[PDB]
This record gives C-alpha cells, sequence and structure tokens, in this order.
C-alpha cells in the first residue's frame, strides 16, 4: 500500500509550487516543482 | 505561511523513500529522495 500513500502526497506539492512564483518571482521553483512534475511518474515507471 | 506549508513535509517523503528501497531496489528513489533532500533547503535559501 506505501506507493499509493507515496504518489498521494507528491502530487498535494506539485499544485503549490506552481501559485509560490507570483511572490517569489525565482528560478528554484523551475528546478523544485519542476522535478516535483517528473517524480509521480518516476515512481510510477518502475511498477510495471 | 505558505512557506511553512511548503517546507514541512518533504521530510515525510524523504525518510519514506529511503525504506521503500528496501522492498522496490531501484535507482529511481536515488532521483526522488535524491532531490527532496534539496527541495526543502533550495525554497528556504531564497529568504535570505
Ligand atoms: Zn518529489
Ligand atoms: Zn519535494
Amino acid at each position: 500500500d506505501y506507493l499509493r500513500e507515496l504518489l498521494k502526497g507528491e502530487l498535494q506539492g506539485i499544485k503549490q509550487y506552481r501559485e509560490a512564483l507570483e511572490y517569489t518571482h525565482n528560478p528554484v521553483l523551475a528546478k523544485i516543482l519542476e522535478d516535483e512534475e517528473k517524480h509521480i511518474e518516476w515512481l510510477e515507471t518502475i511498477l510495471g
């Protein structure tokens, strides 16, 4: 069950990071959420 | 307050990923958890 508990939680971060560039205007979010966008599918691609 | 909400729970992934490789045995967690280890200090560094 742990994989689904993992996968549900990274999705909770992708949508919040896309808001934060309005207040930070930084290139850091163009690395952080750029990784979180791949990460969910990166865990999943392994399963089969 | 959004920054506190962003920061606190990336470690609710980092420690979980470190255990999950004992079941998965895959190099992808050495890209997922490799990046979550940066992600917290990445968004924390900007406020200085
Ligand atoms: Zn991630
Ligand atoms: Zn993260």
